[PDB]
């Protein structure tokens, strides 16, 4: 049951420019994350938007359309993990405006991921590939840790340039 | 959940601003909701261009074309717009959008292969190599040929393929 | 998810207030009844002003299609038949039963004439079928019988010269 | 089964009342944490108030709904009405010193009812979690979390889980 | 439904040779049955074959199956309506040999029946045929009688033509 | 759904050189036909094998299999049409050795048909070229004949070439 | 699906020394096919084995497992292609000894192939190598065929290599 | 339908040949143990051979058949055919030194596709009985069973996993 | 599959070998009664072997079995491999003293997963007796070691009197 104000809890804060994506992404959860993404564009294509991600992962295609959307805005995205960015959530994560992405102290961020055979090699190159711009490390750094099937730290994520501040509060 | 905005859902909202979503497999439903804002669009205005949003894996043969014929057949220009994926008839509606206006995001994929009797099969396929012709420019056999190879092609192969018309990282 | 235009109506309820009429998925006694009473509704609005039919249907139920048929020739109202996509079946039927002159086909449709209770009854039901094709194609009731026996589509072309439709259009005309 | 004008639990929420009810999953952390940032922009000083009446759920949706918690600048008054067990009772422990709460017939269990060095990962912190809220040693909390057992609210006040066990409002 | 053993027991009939038609009549059924007449002719093309008969009918080709292999063969047949004969069931009670076509006195008969349409015709026009050449009706008697939604008691079946005998203890 | 005696009657069928094709022809199916058919001919190479077919159709690559093992053996094969054979099924039956093909007066026969685009078709072009051989008639006609959405009479498919005799009682 | 006696149908053709491969390949075929291997190679080492494959392809590593079984045993083995050979059984097809692969006229066969991402990458590659190494044509060209969806009459695969003799009598 | 001769499976245990094929539960279990008690009665000097195939299963159910090996008195060879991932490989592994065996086109994976501190005690339990017979160090084995990657034999063989790659006898 | 020489199960069977695999409901305890009976006509002297690797079951369905084997006049070895949890455990501990074993890598918890109130509570009381009498620990701290929810490795268990030998040979 989605509590109401007197607008549904979740159109409230489309309001005040945040996007939730939470739960498994698919075609379906992208296409509303960026028919958000656009809206909230059009009411203002320079203040920042905030993007509220807490997803296990989910269909590649449909990540990767998000993430296409993210960069082909104008506005600033802030990334904000919260409970967890796994697989496709932690590209998400990472795509957000250098400086501005963020996670809360005890969330738990994975790149690990959990058609022909020709086509997924294709597609797993493209994730290697956004991981290092974004990231800033090699291709053969992304390739060991997106095999290793573990999670990260906020810390550890940081570290690796997944993301920019750890907050426990607000600064 | 869909969301709403101020009372509005968000497709809906989008449908105002001249933006129709076709999304996920394409059925007969889904056909008959993009035909039916394809018209309401029209008589709004029969000049101002109409942003079509394409994200699907493919879907009905027939449903594709009904959809097909509708662009072609409204006096509008259609931008066409490539993100996550166009395969099969996916693909085809991209191909459709008006000369200049067919655009993918940098990361899209594209499939041209196709993954009732067997004259009426082959009737229909014959019918996709021809509009990929008209649409692409490129010959008859070499349409054959390619949409016999299960594999997509990105963004910049199906540019110089004809599909589209631009790659955009960042708006012109 | 059906949009919603704005005082708000979905899409199929703006298309009606325009005089546009949805006729797709199998036919049933439910779709029957819906496709019927926008029909009530558009003669009451105006029975001189042009009905618009669309059709996109791989066909359904006889008794539910022949409802629809009949209430078509009920109305006063000319009606204008638009095949999109397919008309299969009790599809078809209804695309022939447009108004003379008023049936049209986008280029890239398909049309089927064959189809996909007591034995006698199934019979009974069949003729009226026959008769109802051969008024409206102007062909003989044994062209009829031996076209629907075919299992194949037609191309709007063929379709048009079998005497199913009248226009062939790819752009207003 | 809600009734109506706008349902109930948003009448509550007018009223600075959350409601964490039943298994909290991913869908019930994400309609939490938007439920506090809509009465945080409100008022960041006013107190928030959270119903809790859970069995638990995923360790990670409960993690999401803590640090939430902690974050925002409110006080957050917490009530235990059934019971809380598992997350249910770390979220309970988590609300701000004097302000947890239990009515007397509760029930409050800290007890636990992926790769295995992934579990223990969040095992680690969920210790963590309790040693600070309840202020009690880590070795005492591993301890207490082993056992498959409930609390009275008494126990659960000594042990530093919450600080009021009220039968009639103060 | 356990079945005993003496041979199962329909094993330990059919060597004795009766045959067993029951419940409904589908390809499987049809089958079974042509199996076992064929079988019994082989042991003998001139000794009698029993054919107990409780069925509410089916389909109507796995009739036409049956039906056409009991004339094929040599054999004598006696059919014997138990319980009742519907449909297809009463078609193959009629079937049997001039003269050998029993009831039991309590059992239900139904002429009545319970692909494209004109082939639906064609086969109701075969069933027409045969039960006009087994009862010696007429064709339009026969018509008017199975559009009749109703059963016959074992005398009224007799005096139709459908069979020879109705007993209450052997003769 | 209960086989008599365990030693079945099919089984005791197959020692009299009867296979039985009854129901939907699948890779299963076809498989036991084809086992059977191998069987029957390490008894015996010059030996009659009867086949019995019921079957209303099924999977294309399947009755080939079978088609190309009745044609691989040096048997002679007599098919035997009882109830129906449509679509494969009446390939089978068409493909007995000529002047050993069957059919009881009931029985209906239907040669219309109830993977890429490409391979349809030439797959069908393959039954066509079957049918011509087996019937003698010119693909022209196969193909118009395979076109209609109907069932022929045993004497009509006696007519166009599918079978050679048509018998009410043995010769 | 009553399989009939005589022994089960099958059985008896066991004793014969045919082996039947039907169906979708999994585990549970593979198993059964090898352990069919081993018991005909312990009763003669020398005696050909008769394959009968009528597939539409399956698991890739249970039909290594076969693949690999074929080749480790010392008798010679006849392929015989009937109905179809799809996917991993055309492989199987075309690794019977040479000069003893067969198929019948209107059978169909198909190289075209209907985890993590490298894994999958790395069986395809061996299945490259597979094909190569009993058919005789290059890489490239196994790998530009196996991208064409679309299957082949029994004369164009004995041109490409995938089997010596299209039988149409004994 | 498993053919018969005894069906085929009891054929090849009559040869001393057990097959250990698809996911491992207590029911697998539960039947190679009692196949091995039985193998072991016959001679307890004898070699039985272990064939192999299975992406892996439950950890307590591929431990029993593990202590079952070590604990017979006969050789064991084990044959690796199509694959040994998670508990597969481990019971690979625990073949007799010398006698561990995979064809050529096998994929072996030894990472792992009840409360925290019981999953984290079988896993040490794991990684201690992979050091044993692969001779590896304990953080080397902790380290490859994180990496979710199969390995060709002959880096199985180059691990410890196993002694001999073969095409032919 | 059950492989034949007998099902494998029924060769062990005339070795003096039972089975307890899996959970244990009525028709799983009905047949282990049914096989005690069978082998204590045979000889009443002659000790029995039971192999148990059992998550454990229903309460009255592990009575039924302890109750039997107490009953018979014959030594009963137990065998722990791979795991004996819940009831499991206690069919373990019931074995004949001196003759109850473990292989190395089981893993035992007595600890039960996760009627009316006070039925519920007759059953654990009698568990907890019942476990006293074989261990030779005092029912507190029985009672409080079957809180803890973990399992115990064999020779934790050799030391807590649930078993008597762990054995990597014979
Ligand atoms: C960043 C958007 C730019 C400026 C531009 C453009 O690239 N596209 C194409 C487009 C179409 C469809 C999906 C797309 C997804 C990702 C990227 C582009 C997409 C349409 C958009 N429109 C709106 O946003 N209109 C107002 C939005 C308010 C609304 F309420 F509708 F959401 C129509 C006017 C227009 O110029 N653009
Ligand atoms: C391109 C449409 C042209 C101009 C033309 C015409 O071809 N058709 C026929 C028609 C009917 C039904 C489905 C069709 C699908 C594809 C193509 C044509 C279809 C109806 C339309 N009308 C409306 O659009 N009316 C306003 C409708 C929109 C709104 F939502 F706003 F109400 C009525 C005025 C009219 O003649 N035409
Ligand atoms: C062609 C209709 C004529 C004029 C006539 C008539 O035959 N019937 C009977 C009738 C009743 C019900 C179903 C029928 C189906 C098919 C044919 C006739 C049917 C009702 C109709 N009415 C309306 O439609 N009234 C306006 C309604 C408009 C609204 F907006 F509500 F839809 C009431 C005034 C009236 O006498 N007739
Ligand atoms: C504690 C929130 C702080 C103050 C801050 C901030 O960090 N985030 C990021 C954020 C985004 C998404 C999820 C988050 C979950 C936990 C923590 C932070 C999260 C958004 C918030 N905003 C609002 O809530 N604005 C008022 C609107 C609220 C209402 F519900 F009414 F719509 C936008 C401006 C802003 O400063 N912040
Ligand atoms: C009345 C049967 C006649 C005499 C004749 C004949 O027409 N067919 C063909 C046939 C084949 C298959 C199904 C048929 C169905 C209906 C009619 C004929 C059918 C087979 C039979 N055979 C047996 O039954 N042989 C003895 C076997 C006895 C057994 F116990 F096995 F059933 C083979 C030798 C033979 O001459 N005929
Ligand atoms: C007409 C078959 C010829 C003569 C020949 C031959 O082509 N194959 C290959 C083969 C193998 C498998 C399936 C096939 C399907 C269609 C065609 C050929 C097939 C094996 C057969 N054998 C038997 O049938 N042996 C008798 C055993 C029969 C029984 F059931 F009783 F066991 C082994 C000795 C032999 O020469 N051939
Ligand atoms: C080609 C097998 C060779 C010769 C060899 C050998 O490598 N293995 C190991 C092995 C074990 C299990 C599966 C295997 C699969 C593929 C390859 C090898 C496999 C067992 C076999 N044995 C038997 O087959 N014994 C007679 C069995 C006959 C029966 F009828 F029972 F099936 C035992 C002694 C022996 O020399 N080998
Ligand atoms: C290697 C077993 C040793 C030697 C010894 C022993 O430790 N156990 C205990 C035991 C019991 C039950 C399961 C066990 C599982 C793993 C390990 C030990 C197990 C019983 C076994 N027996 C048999 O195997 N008997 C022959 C069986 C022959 C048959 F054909 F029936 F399978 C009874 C005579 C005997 O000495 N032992
Ligand atoms: C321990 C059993 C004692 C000795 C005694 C006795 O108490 N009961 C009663 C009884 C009945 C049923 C279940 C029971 C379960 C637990 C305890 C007692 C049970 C029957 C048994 N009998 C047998 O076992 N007879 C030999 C059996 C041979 C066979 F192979 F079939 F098992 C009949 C003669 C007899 O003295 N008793
Ligand atoms: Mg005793």
């Amino acid at each position: 049951l989605i509590p109401i104000v007197v607008y549904d809890i979740y159109s409230r804060l489309l309001r005040e420019r945040i996007v939730c994506v939470m739960g498994p992404i698919d075609d379906s959860v992208a296409s509303l994350v960026i028919a958000q993404l656009l809206f909230l564009q059009s009411e203002s294509n320079k203040k920042p938007i905030h993007m509220y991600i807490n997803s296990p992962g989910g269909v590649v295609t449909a990540g990767l359309a998000i993430y296409d959307t993210m960069q082909y805005i104008l506005n600033p995205i802030c990334t904000w993990c919260v409970g967890q960015a796994a697989s496709m959530g932690s590209l998400l994560l990472a795509a957000g405006t250098p400086g501005m992405r963020h996670s809360l102290p005890n969330s738990r961020i994975m790149i690990h991921q959990p058609i022909q055979a020709e086509e997924i090699m294709k597609l797993k190159k493209q994730l290697y590939n956004i991981y290092a711009k974004h990231t800033k490390q090699s291709l053969q750094v992304i390739e060991s840790a997106m095999e290793r099937d573990r999670y990260m730290s906020p810390m550890e994520a940081q570290e690796f340039g997944i993301l920019d501040k750890v907050l426990v509060h607000p600064p």
